[PDB]
């Protein structure tokens, strides 16, 4: 599929090898959108694309794969986990569901994250 | 670097793509090699290359990475990491280090697999 999420979930790897391609954020997004990845939310367009400019500087390599449902009431839900060689050359895995809020436009309201292997 | 289970590693996600790569294996182990993955050993070329096209068979989609050391007494060790997608459509990871002794040739004799984070 090719919801908003799945968007993302694609542009997490590309972003890793050409971080310009996150200027596609706003496709994906909705304006003051809120995402929490862990434990710390991060809102609006510019704290959004910091924060993945900051998440991808410390990735050297990842790749994903994830799977993607719509729920009964609209929120989407994908399973992913990934691999990666972190920038200081540590490698790691993880995975876990995201589920995201979307808009009428579908783009991205809400998205929160929990692991269920932690990164690692 | 690119000693005999660099090439191993780099087979491992060519062979889910393409599993005739899988007749590159002689030029990767010797010949009466043995292998332990997880618990039980395989002997030999032939069986060694069944139990990879076993192993390839039931993922759909893989990507390694891994990092290489040639240690004091000569054997291999490289640190790995993995994420796939299953063939039953199910996502995992796992994580490890193999340790191989090579003969003067540099193929590989005896591999050895240690789970850091077990497949799941």
């Amino acid at each position: 599929t090719h919801t908003a999420l799945d968007r993302y979930m694609e542009l997490a790897d590309r972003a890793v090898r050409d971080p310009s391609a996150l200027a596609e954020l706003p496709t994906i997004f909705a304006p003051d959108a809120t995402v929490t990845l862990r434990d710390e939310p991060v809102t609006g367009m510019p704290a959004i694309m910091e924060f993945y400019r900051v998440f991808v500087a410390a990735v050297a390599e990842s790749k994903h794969y994830w799977t993607t449902t719509i729920l009964e009431d609209g929120t989407i839900e994908s399973h992913w986990v990934v691999a990666a060689r972190r920038a200081d050359g540590s490698l790691m895995t993880a995975a876990g569901v995201e589920h995201a809020t979307v808009d009428t436009d579908g783009l991205i309201t809400n998205l929160r994250n929990r692991y269920t292997r932690t990164p690692g």
